[PDB]
């Protein structure tokens, strides 16, 4: 089997997106934000504090005939930015792009937090981290794509995220027609639950390629790429005007600026992110502060490929049983 879906910017600055999820029988359709960063797929519902919902659409599992309480089985998650969500499990058919799962768990938020209240366009999150982050107690859950990898055509999903622009999450195929010139493979590393990968180096604009090891992950769920202190110092380096601010949380810089593109390396291969790719927009409405794309991972403890890097390539993520990433210009 295979599938195939269209995931789409939520806003017009690519803060996330989203990917339209068929839960249930007769289906619930709700719009999903796919994160190679965590491993449980949870819903607004029924069952959430009717105060912590504004605009989502909720799962409702008494409407669905497939959907069965998983018994005893509560979760809990809390994300990198200090949002969580909290709730019970259900189990339950689940389509993607016309690949069905059965007996996927749902976990159903009881409770959400304010960032996840106050965006009404994500009615919830599918992980495609491994299964080992799963939060659900007492018994750990699969991801979906763990349920789907066996009726797979080929043990794989790839992430092609546009740039103010829908792209394509794919399952179990590699659509050979939506990349440029070759995939390069690199190792990864399972043993913190993640994607995790060693980039060869960088590259800021026209400049030399420098040369050094970059341990992170790749993350869909994650908006910016977050890099040790002395690349993101590089990198700002080249825009005249450009701080780290602690007051906003990062580097800024001239909404007036031109950036210079950010390359990374995969072995020997070249990712060469656009600047425009890193502007994220007035720091607040009416500001001529603008809001960097490229941010320093000091004090997250780890790097993070997130959105504004892989929306630059084709990514593999290949499951087989020892798994890889693919990257591809496209
Ligand atoms: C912006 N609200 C949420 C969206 C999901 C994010 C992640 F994917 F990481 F789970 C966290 C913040």
């Amino acid at each position: 089997s295979t599938g195939s879906a269209t995931t789409t910017p939520i806003d017009s600055l690519d803060d996330a997106y989203i990917t339209p999820v068929q839960i249930g029988t007769p289906a619930q359709t709700l719009n999903l934000d796919f994160d190679t960063g965590s491993s449980d797929l949870w819903v607004f519902s029924s069952e959430t504090t009717a105060s912590e919902v504004d605009g989502q659409t909720i799962y409702t599992p008494s409407k669905s005939t497939t959907a069965k309480l998983l018994s005893g089985a509560t979760w809990s998650i809390s994300y990198g930015d200090g949002s969580s969500s909290s709730g019970d499990v259900y189990t339950d058919t689940v389509s993607v792009g016309g690949l069905t799962v059965t007996g996927q768990a749902v976990e159903s938020a009881k409770k959400v937090s304010s960032s996840f209240t106050e965006d009404s366009t994500i009615d919830g999150l599918l992980g495609l981290a491994f299964s080992t982050l799963n939060t659900v107690s007492p018994t750990q859950q699969k991801t979906f794509f763990d349920n789907a990898k066996a009726s797979l055509d080929s043990p794989v999903f790839t992430a092609d995220l546009g740039y103010h622009a829908p792209g394509t999450y794919n399952f179990g195929f590699i659509d050979t027609t939506a990349y440029t010139g070759s995939i390069t493979y690199t190792a990864v590393s399972t043993k913190q639950g993640f994607w995790e990968w060693t980039s060869t180096g960088y590259a800021v604009g026209s400049g030399t390629f420098k040369s050094t090891s970059i341990d992170g992950i790749a993350d869909t769920g994650t908006t910016l790429l977050y890099l040790p202190a002395t690349v993101v110092s590089a990198y700002w380096a080249q825009v005249s005007g450009a701080k780290s601010s602690s007051s906003v949380g990062g580097y800024v810089f001239p909404c007036s600026a031109t950036l210079p593109s950010f390359t990374f390396g995969v072995g020997s291969a070249r990712i060469v992110i656009p600047g425009d790719y890193i502007d994220f927009g007035p720091i607040s409405t009416g500001s001529s502060s603008c809001f960097g794309g490229i941010q320093s991972s000091a004090g997250i403890g780890i790097n993070i490929f997130g959105d504004v890097a892989l929306k630059a390539a084709f990514v593999v993520f290949n499951g087989a049983t020892t798994p890889t990433l693919g990257f591809a210009s496209k």
